[PDB]
């Protein structure tokens, strides 16, 4: 029969993936600094002083914030996560040793963290900084108040919301995110940016952009402990802000995916067109590939994962033209740089979807009127 | 087929936090105090000492309140409750003993908890206070009767029905409550009032919004407290109180949720507006997924839980717009702080909101009348 | 001197206190 000439590549390519004999595991390095939960204390103390700094130095700060988020996770759990995702760690304990050393002449005790990847001389500066700004700040408003200072327990998770933003805008993958990472920054946190003077959006979103380039492992630790984080049962309003702005960045590199269905939904006429049908068979093996994987396909470009292309709409011309086109019509897009491969069908889908969004006449046959 | 081009990103956002592989363990600090139920007499005893004080400090109030919640919990399950919220406690006793001082001179003996969170110090200090306003209300109605002293059963759940107050107002997450929460203090619970002259419904309240603010990890203790309470066959009125009030915090942070089937059930024409229903496909999603949860997404902006981002009708600007303008229409809103993004279909909703509320004629065709 | 601080403050921890443990007993 002519129904039996067929081959299931989409299923067969995941099936040969899937199922591999032999494994590669990548050089994470000499070492990775694993922090269990009695060092997220001093973190969020180390994270504080950050931001209490006015103009301060947001160098190590995504570093920083990498040793709290897998500090919350716990020294068994995050080498766990390295491990699953395919790295040969080498585990360095976090915890705390007092460091004495005599800055301007007189002799001065800090607890510092003995980090392999933070010398213990630039984390004596972060605290002589914080300190600096601090006296500043008890000079001006006499007595500070739980808000401004370092020992707040919302530090640590305020500067991984913008952490939470920079793997939002991952997708592009050349930093050109940070203005949007800064404007929503603004947007949000608001409230967190008037308590804390070296809340830096682009000082900060720089520093974790440094980070997850540099070590393409830390962004897989973070993705994996944002989920964790957004698994517990209950927290603060600031741990609700890190949940409602990592999830936002669940589906980035795939958004052409989304504004399929919309013009499916609103019924753009372009959709019907022969050019567009021919693709169809191949279009729903790759939305049936979405719906399969679920939740885990979200991060699939935010981490570099290698099943990411299979989602890819772009291989077919016709149907992602008519899709970019009815999110143009719609005005949704811009500035998107995709482009579309037909022309002719992105126009005439932009013109039918401009149509479609006109006026506004009630629809009373909704309702349940009697 | 079209039919096929399909994603239900928030059933799969919820797969994918739901089947986490790893977990993070929040800092609880040092120690948490863990009474049985052999030591809830005694914490009814201070809640007691503390009501009968005129002009108490209610400074540890709120703590001492978690304390006595915990107490009717018991060691066993109070430490259940945090270990299942995320959370690392080192479990400290509660008990009684003898601590023998001499305050002005002659030797006093005093039963005090050797708690870590509350000092032996302050705590004979409640007791002495409390016995200077015993004494007191002794020398002025000769006889105190059962229902004015500190050894009622009621001093415990009283405190925390204000308490309860506390967490129906936490949706909104910075005190601006306080003022409703001395308002419902002075409506109901007024019996109480007149029994006791240290129920100050502000100085008790703001003591409870402190402790649920340092520490996040109570207010999930309080409300899992709060349902174990509401579980019970029966009790007390004041029991019974306690139990509205604690549930009249279900579905709070989510009243626009609500607010959209009132809108539904009177008939507001504007939902049928054409911008409004081109959300309609999302809308329902959310409203569905508010019934997949239940009972469990009660709380979910109390506790401030990762997934009460999804529960959002804000991200739907039209629909919001018709739901909050029916309800200023009904005049059942204000003084409610949320905006419509779109202010001509509010406006449009509260036109006919006001008109469905004119009047008052009889309906005839309800009532079985032959 | 900073082990000898950390296991006093729980050694504190430790004795602080005294309820009853009803699963040590054969009670039916």
């Amino acid at each position: 029969a002519l129904s039996k000439v067929k081959l299931n590549d989409t299923l067969n390519k995941d099936q040969l993936l899937s199922s591999s004999k032999y494994t590669i595991q990548r050089s994470t390095g000499d070492s990775i600094d694993t922090p269990n939960y009695d060092v997220q204390k001093h973190i969020n103390k180390l994270c504080g002083m950050l931001l209490i700094t006015e103009d301060a130095n947001h160098k190590f700060t995504g570093l920083i914030g990498m040793l709290y988020a897998m500090s919350r996770l716990g020294r068994e759990d995050t080498i766990k996560i390295l491990r699953d995702a395919g790295y040969h760690v080498k585990a360095n304990g976090v915890d705390v040793t007092t460091h004495r050393q005599d800055i301007n002449g007189k002799e001065m005790k800090f607890e510092v963290l003995t980090l392999a990847s933070l010398t213990t001389e630039i984390q004596i500066n972060i605290e002589i900084e914080s300190r600096k700004s601090y006296k500043k700040m008890l000079k001006e408003m006499g007595e500070v108040a739980p808000e401004y200072r370092h020992d707040s327990p919302d530090c640590g998770m305020i500067i991984l919301c913008i952490a939470a933003l920079v793997i939002t805008k991952l997708a592009a993958g050349d930093r050109s995110g940070l203005t949007a990472v800064i404007r929503r920054a603004n947007n949000v946190l608001k409230n967190e940016m008037k308590r804390y003077k070296g809340l830096l959006p682009k000082d900060i979103a720089n520093s974790f952009y440094e980070v997850f380039e540099k070590h393409p492992h830390f962004i897989d630790v973070f993705v994996h402990f944002g989920i964790a984080q957004s698994s517990t049962r209950g927290g603060s309003r600031v741990e609700g802000i890190f949940a409602g702005l990592f999830m936002n960045a669940y589906g980035a590199g795939q958004v052409m995916l989304r504004w399929g269905v919309l013009a499916k939904s609103v019924k753009n006429i372009m959709l019907g067109h022969a050019s567009v049908q021919a693709e169809m068979e191949q279009v729903v093996e790759v939305y049936e590939y979405a719906q399969k994987l679920g939740g885990e396909a979200g991060f699939y470009h935010i981490l570099n994962n290698p099943k990411a292309s299979l989602l890819s709409l772009t291989q077919f011309p016709h149907f992602s033209s008519v899709v970019l086109g009815n999110a143009a019509g719609l005005g949704i897009m811009g500035e998107y740089r995709g482009t579309p491969r037909n022309q002719d069908l992105y126009d005439a889908a932009k013109a039918y979807a401009e149509q479609l969004k006109e006026n506004g006449v009630i629809n009373y046959s909704v309702l349940d009127l009697t």
